[PDB]
Order: C-alpha cells, then sequence, then structure tokens
C-alpha cells in the first residue's frame, strides 16, 4: 500500500507489524525474506544498539547461518527461522523486556536461530544406534545439540560474522554459556527433567535468582522449538506432513540396516493425527499452561490454539480410523 513496489528483501510496514505474532505466515517467504525479518527482530530489539553489532556483520552472519542448515524437510532454515521468530513473538506478549536483560535477550535470540545448525535429519538415537561420527565425537550425550552448538561457534568464530566482537570477553563468556545451555535444553530426551526442575523453581519463582531465571530461559527457548501447533492450523499443518518425511526416511534406514525403530516413527503405526494429540495433550499443553502462570497473556495467544488443534486433530483420528475400517 505504497506509492511505488519495493524489492521482496525490503519488509513491507505491514510485514513489520505481523512479524511480532504468533499468526505470522511462515510459508510465505523467500529465505532471502526471512533473512530480512531477522535482521529487522536485531535492530527493532534494540541489540544492534546495546552490543554495538556492525549492521553489514549481523547480515553476513544471518547468511553464514542460513547457508549451514540443511535442505532437510523439517529441520532446515524456515524451522530456525519459525523458532526465533515465535521467540520474539513472546518477548512482546510476556513483555519480556521488562524481565531479562539485554543480554538475556540477545541469548534467547541467539539461540533460538542458531539451535539446529547443520542438522543430518536423523535424530540422537540414530546417531547413538548407528555408532555414527557425531555419537562417537560426543560419546552419546546430545550429539546433535552439542554440534549445533559447535557450529554456531565456528561461525560466530570467522571474523566477518563475528556479532560479538564489539563484547568485552567477559560479556561474550556470559552469553557464550548461555546460548549452550540454551541450545542442549532443547533436546527432548531431557524435556521431564527440564519441566521437574522448572516446577520446583515455580513453587516460589523469582526473578532475581539466576538460576530460577537459567531454568526459565531453557523453558522460553524449548516452548518456541515445539511451537509450530500454536499457530494458525493453516500454518501449522504442513509441518506436520515435513517432520513425518524425517521421521519415516529415518525408521526405514534403521530397518534397513537392522537397528531399532521408535514406535512414534513407524510408517505402519504413525499417523499426522496420532502423532499430534499425544504430543499437543502430554507435552505442549502441560509446558505453556506452567508458563501461564508467570505469563497470564499466553493462555489466550498460545493455548486456545492449542486446544482446538487437539480438538481438529481428534475429528480427523476418527475419520481416519473410519477410513482404515474399510482398507483393509
Ligand atoms: N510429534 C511432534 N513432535 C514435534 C513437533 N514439533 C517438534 N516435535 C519434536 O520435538 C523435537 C524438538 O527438537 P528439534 O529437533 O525440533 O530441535 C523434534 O525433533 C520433534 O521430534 C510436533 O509438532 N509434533
Ligand atoms: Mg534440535
Ligand atoms: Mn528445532
Amino acid at each position: 500500500g505504497s506509492h511505488m513496489t519495493y524489492p521482496k528483501y525490503l519488509l513491507s510496514p505491514e510485514t513489520i507489524e505481523a512479524l511480532r505474532k504468533p499468526t505470522f505466515d511462515v510459508w510465505l517467504w523467500e529465505p532471502n525474506e526471512m533473512l530480512s525479518c531477522l535482521e529487522h527482530m536485531y535492530h527493532d530489539l534494540g541489540l544492534v544498539r546495546d552490543f554495538s553489532i556492525n549492521p553489514v556483520t549481523l547480515r553476513r552472519w544471518l547468511f553464514c547461518v542460513h547457508d549451514n542448515y540443511r535442505n532437510n524437510p523439517f529441520h532446515n532454515f524456515r524451522h530456525c527461522f519459525c523458532v526465533a521468530q515465535m521467540m520474539y513473538s513472546m518477548v512482546w506478549l510476556c513483555s519480556l523486556q521488562e524481565k531479562f536483560s539485554q543480554t538475556d535477550i540477545l541469548i534467547l535470540m541467539t539461540a533460538a536461530i542458531c539451535h539446529d545448525l547443520d542438522h543430518p535429519g536423523y535424530n540422537n538415537t540414530y546417531q547413538i544406534n548407528a555408532r555414527t561420527e557425531l555419537a562417537v565425537r560426543y560419546n552419546d550425550i546430545s550429539p546433535l545439540e552439542n554440534h549445533h552448538c559447535a557450529v554456531a561457534f565456528q561461525i560466530l568464530a570467522e571474523p566477518e560474522c563475528n556479532i560479538f566482537s564489539n563484547i568485552p570477553p567477559d560479556g561474550f563468556k556470559q552469553i557464550r554459556q548461555g546460548m549452550i545451555t540454551l541450545i542442549l535444553a532443547t533436546d527432548m530426551a531431557r524435556h521431564a527433567e527440564i519441566m521437574d526442575s522448572f516446577k520446583e523453581k515455580m513453587e516460589n519463582f523469582d526473578y532475581s535468582n539466576e538460576e530460577h531465571m537459567t531454568l526459565l530461559k531453557m523453558i522460553l527457548i524449548k516452548c518456541c522449538d515445539i511451537s509450530n501447533e500454536v499457530r494458525p492450523m493453516e500454518v501449522a499443518e504442513p509441518w506436520v506432513d515435513c517432520l513425518l518425511e524425517e521421521y519415516f526416511m529415518q525408521s526405514d534406514r534403521e530397518k534397513s540396516e537392522g537397528l531399532p525403530v521408535a514406535p512414534f516413527m513407524d510408517r505402519d503405526k504413525v499417523t499426522k493425527a496420532t502423532a499430534q494429540i499425544g504430543f499437543i495433550k502430554f507435552v505442549l499443553i502441560p509446558m505453556f499452561e506452567t508458563v501461564t502462570k508467570l505469563f497470564p497473556m499466553v493462555e489466550e495467544i498460545m493455548l486456545q490454539p492449542l486446544w482446538e488443534s487437539r480438538d481438529r486433530y481428534e475429528e480427523l483420528k476418527r475419520i481416519d480410523d473410519a477410513m482404515k475400517e474399510l482398507q483393509k
């Protein structure tokens, strides 16, 4: 709605407004547009200003991150963009700048962007069981997340991509430790442990307690990572097919190599509906419920879509089941 047309990488004022909300349609954009969105978040959150980030270095760094995401069905650059954009949305929704330092916001955002770098499209159980170079390297201890974090800092060690080059060394060490904690916290094998520790702190939560805040940041990055079903149905639904593409590719490989197959990745057992109902009911809703105790506005904006998704997937399953009552 402007007097002339601007290239797509120049975000419209309407796109900029939209970007602040969990309703943002992540499928509309090419990589160069997504890179411009991420760039805008760093400026808009005041991180360029407060960390003296060279604006060109911000752009090279993002271009380099993009390049180091693989073209997997799910664990790709558009996914990193979703996770970051949801983090950015939560900053606004939960008024996080009132609660967290700029350093904490920087850690949250940078970790979100970097959390799945160079993901191979086969999970930790595959790495461990197949005794891959990654599993050997990391001694079966969250091999992928250790890798993501190591690539993050390999990129940041290239001077033309070092967005932290103007931060003093003590600042760098703080950010580095925080980002490592957050990226390692995205390993779902630790979900129940991390939830348990957080709920423990929630018995008497304290924003001035560093251990409480680390746990909260771990919950935030976890929320954003697995947040697809918070999005409008039309945005959320295609992500499920992408995830099952990766899962089926893995379970096929495991059967072929004689390795254990998880029932939740099994072409024969799993549907879109059965995959999401349990994940929404038993992982997503309880996690967002605990967050809503600190941030009551999370209920309307994030829990409501999850309730609706749960409900719709139950309907689907009923018709999927009936369909299978015909095809045998
Ligand atoms: N069933 C299901 N699992 C999900 C969904 N979103 C994320 N996850 C799981 O949570 C994990 C989060 O780690 P990620 O690999 O995305 O960093 C994913 O590997 C995936 O297995 C979802 O919408 N449905
Ligand atoms: Mg991951
Ligand atoms: Mn992820």
